[PDB]
């Protein structure tokens, strides 16, 4: 459910399984901000900003949370 | 005509008119944690904090809900 | 603790317990139309096409809602 | 303004126009798949599909998304 924006593409990119959740869980449990790490990079999602700070760079990237439709349709 | 009130008497929920939703989604959207609204010689309160309408002729308090659309939208 | 059910006896919102909670919220998330729960050996089905819980003995239809956290956060 | 575009060269989330953004939120709720707006004379197209803004001069495409209010409303 949580997305990225690559800017060389133009597009949203999916996370892993894993780090989704790793998101998604601190996101259903009120926490402001969450670390995760995908290989040797590390990063930060800011919840009060919808971006993901890469910790090594400073590199930003904006991120959505996908929201399902209420009520759901047939 | 995004907000809909319960009936318990027929078991659905119902859209306000245009005039009604509007009046409501503007104070929604406005940050208000309430709006008053008038149909068929009734005042009502929709209370935002609770997600409840009370009438205030009767005090009769019913269910409040916003509907919410898929994002991102499917082609 | 994010469903909700509306009493129409005590005009309030109600809470699942945190079993159930969980059980209309995994249904919800894998995109289902609808979930079976049981409170107080009383068997229910929310549908989640019309947001409503139908008690499954009396027919008595309930209306139910989904608590929504604001995007972006407040710090 | 409850819709935002994304600035890379800030690194901000930036909000439209008063104007732009109900062009946007009126074919938003009206279940359009796409929706065209221009900045004086520079155009752009939402895509609603991708929640994606391009720009129809650069070319260049920046995220959007849309605020969402907490439901209930807190106090
Ligand atoms: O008064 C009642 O008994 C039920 N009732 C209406 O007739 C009505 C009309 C427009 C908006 C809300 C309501 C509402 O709750
Ligand atoms: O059966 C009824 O009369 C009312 N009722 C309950 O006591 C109850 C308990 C837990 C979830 C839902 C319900 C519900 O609708
Ligand atoms: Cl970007
Ligand atoms: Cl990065
Ligand atoms: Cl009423
Ligand atoms: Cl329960
Ligand atoms: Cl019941
Ligand atoms: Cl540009």
């Amino acid at each position: 459910n949580w997305r990225w924006f690559d800017d060389r593409s133009g597009r949203w990119c999916s996370y892993s399984a894993s780090n989704n959740s790793t998101i998604d869980s601190a996101w259903k449990s009120g926490e402001t901000s969450v670390r995760f790490t995908a290989g040797r990079r590390r990063y930060t999602v800011q919840f009060t900003t919808m971006v993901q700070v890469n910790e090594e760079t400073g590199n930003r990237r904006p991120v959505m949370l996908t929201l399902l439709r209420v009520p759901r349709l047939n």
